[PDB]
């Protein structure tokens, strides 16, 4: 059976999402025959507790020059990261020439604020097209993967870092031991690694299975991160819940013994215990709920198609690949998906090949129903689409359950 | 005989913050108003409330120096509120939102831009003209039974009545909720967000207690006030703004099913013991502790010869300075970005208010952070101060130097 990527012990599988494409490999017609697939399934290490995918997707297939996710296409997320820059600038710098490092800086949504404040900084972004965005904003960015050797080389040329930050990146990286070897080389004396990622507790509580796909190798919790930190000579010393991306936790890891864990760490552990997050049974109940959501969503879409309604998807999310492929949802059930990201438009969604169109197509004419794939952005979207609702249009949500609004 | 402004039963006092000035009344350099600031808990309905009501025309007036749109974080916060209300509550052919206390109208402007019918109530003439300037329909009236009833009659039913940092400012809740009964749709709701009692107690954030904050709402006291007025607490949400708030959703009794969040927050109040006067006494004890340590610290520092400056001329700061006895001998002046407040003096204790630039002229040894709710923003801005060896004094949730 599978072996844990953190500790090497045995992983018990609890959800099999079947054959899946790369979530962010939007296709032209020419690409469909060559299309990569893998088996997506999730399990729990019985030793260390880390919840993780069973099949590692090679990193160069996911992250590469044409990687299509631009972080700065959301107002809520631009403002989130401006506040992140402030937090780090306020609490994690010392001395005359402090140094902020980000792993997975993308289009520079966070570091651009660090730069504008005059603080020395460096991002690692192996996806060149978004890295060019970051650079166009004044950000220093190496087009390379953060791992032990690259971090260690930066330590020599740039000196110690006050903080290494990563958002929606650390869970994308199976090779955590290399990353933390790199952090141990690169951080200064009072340095920390601060990372925020989709939280297992929220996923389980919301039945948000679409948070499970190729780029989410780990579904972190405080318990698993605490064990992982200790294994690599680090220590979980602070936790913070965040509402973005469906529910996340931001973890702060110091070298072991360097800092006093905050009371927040124990509080979140107790939440996990109240949730039963570390019982496989809870995880099995999750998997049954995932199956109910699939049946109810497919039955709803099938009925709306039978009635001759028009259904269109809203937001070509990476997440949505898990939904379409696990649920068997093709162009017969959802005619196209509207998305604001220019590089996603005029292409086909992974595996199930829904056409992606610009947002403007949503109004020409308005559909009867919009399937909200970008449900983590619901208020922004439902707010602005007033003409849709005035014409009687309805929203279909499937988190935390299938429902029509 | 302290009487509950919601149910009229007896209020038991648990904290006395002494003689205080009006919080937002900054002085040019004799006729200075003081009132007694103290807080108690109605033993019958649980509502925590000030023991003396400041007459409202003294507080809310033409030159009121808070514009909501002044802060980036509240601009951002209110954009999201607009999106929330528009997404969740303002459904139908021709939905109508009313706001109590719309101020300079940032929130309603997004409702106006979405093409939704609305009306702000804003009795401060000046902020009201700003809101109008942004396209917001505003009456320059206090929201109360009569004014709300007439809006019902010209404009028809409202889907939502919303209030931010305003409901806690209004003693006359019965009048407000009558207004809302006249004016709300069938499935309409009153949605309001205010500084949360549970956070105040948890953070010993006693500077949240001052003239404008007449009520310190909890889920429990809100549920009881709602039921008194024939409404029902059907939703709650915690918000990090202004030191910790909760947003309460009220519908008419039986109109909606309370969300699971209402019960969870009531549980957290059970766990915190928030409905026990003993817990409030403990809080009052901690406030006294905070004063001792802060005073003792500032005194040590100025004997040691160090220079101290305040950062942010907040409304809240007046409670701290006057309760703690903090005058210009302990803390030399206060920097602030509100032109409105600059080159005037602080209420009661009289620290002078000078613009942000004065902080760097030269930097002090210690900066006493009154605008503690904006710590990241402020501390991230002030890189040279830190680089120069500066230090920050905070007193929430406890006195300490970072
Ligand atoms: C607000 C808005 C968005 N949209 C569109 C824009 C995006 O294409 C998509 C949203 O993608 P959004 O939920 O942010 O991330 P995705 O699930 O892809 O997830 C990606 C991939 C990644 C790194 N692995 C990850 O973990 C999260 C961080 O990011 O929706 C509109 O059309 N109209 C809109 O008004
Ligand atoms: C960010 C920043 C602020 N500053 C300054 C700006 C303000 O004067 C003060 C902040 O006041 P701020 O915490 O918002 O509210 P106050 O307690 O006044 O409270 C007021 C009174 C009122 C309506 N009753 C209320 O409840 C809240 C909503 O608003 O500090 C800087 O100098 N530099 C900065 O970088
Ligand atoms: N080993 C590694 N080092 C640095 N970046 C990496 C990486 N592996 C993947 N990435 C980058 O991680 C990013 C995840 S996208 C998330 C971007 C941004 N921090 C946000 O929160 O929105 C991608 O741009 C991808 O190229
Ligand atoms: N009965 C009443 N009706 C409407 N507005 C009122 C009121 N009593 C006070 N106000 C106004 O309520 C506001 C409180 S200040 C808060 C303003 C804004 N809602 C915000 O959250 O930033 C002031 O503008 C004050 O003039
Ligand atoms: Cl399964
Ligand atoms: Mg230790
Ligand atoms: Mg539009
Ligand atoms: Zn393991
Ligand atoms: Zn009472």
């Amino acid at each position: 059976p599978a072996r844990c990527r953190v500790c090497g012990d045995t992983v018990d599988e609890f959800l099999d999402l079947g054959r899946q494409p790369l979530s962010d490999r939007f296709l032209t017609p020419a690409d469909t025959d060559g299309e990569f697939f893998y088996r997506l399934a999730v399990g729990r290490c019985h030793a260390c507790g880390m919840v993780q995918l069973t099949e590692e997707v090679p990193r160069h297939l996911m992250f590469h020059e044409e990687y299509p996710y631009h972080s700065s296409g959301s107002s809520v997320m631009r403002e989130h990261f401006a506040k992140v820059a402030q937090r780090l600038l306020a609490t994690e710098l010392t001395g005359a020439d402090p140094f902020v490092v980000e792993i997975g800086c993308n289009d520079g949504i966070m570091l651009r604020a660090v730069h504008e404040a005059g603080v020395r900084h460096l991002g690692f972004e192996p996806s060149a097209g978004v890295a060019e965005v970051a650079r166009s904003r004044g950000v220093r960015v190496r087009t390379e993967f953060f791992e032990k050797a690259t971090a260690t080389a930066v330590r020599e040329s740039e000196g110690p870092a006050d903080v290494i930050y990563a958002a929606n990146t650390m869970c994308h990286i199976p090779y955590l031991e290399s990353v933390f070897q790199g952090a141990d080389a690169l951080l200064g004396p009072d340095g920390v690694v601060v990372f925020e990622d989709p939280y297992l507790g929220d996923i389980v509580a919301k039945t948000s299975f679409d948070q499970i796909y190729d780029e989410h190798f780990y579904l972190f919790s405080a318990g698993s991160v605490a064990a992982m930190a200790e294994r690599f000579g680090f220590e979980l010393v602070d936790v913070e819940r965040l509402p973005v991306h469906g529910g996340e936790v931001r973890y702060t890891l110091a070298r072991r013994g360097a800092r006093t864990p905050t009371e927040a760490v124990g509080r979140l552990l107790a939440e996990e215990r109240e949730q039963g997050l570390d019982d496989l049974a809870t995880l099995r109940t999750f998997a049954a709920n995932v199956h109910t959501v699939r049946d109810e969503l497919v039955a709803l879409l099938t009925r709306l198609r039978a009635e001759g309604h028009r259904v269109v998807g809203y937001g070509a999310t990476a997440k949505s690949a898990t939904v379409t492929n696990f649920c068997g949802i093709g162009p017969d059930l959802v005619s196209f998906v509207c998305d604001t990201t220019p590089g996603k438009q005029h292409r086909l969604t992974p595996g199930k090949h829904l056409p992606v169109r610009p947002a403007e197509a949503f109004a020409d004419p308005y559909p009867d129903y919009a399937l909200l794939f970008a449900w983590n952005h619901a208020d922004e979207i439902m707010a602005k689409e007033q003409e849709f609702r005035q014409a009687g249009g309805r929203w279909i949500l499937y988190v935390p359950e299938v429902r029509v609004l």
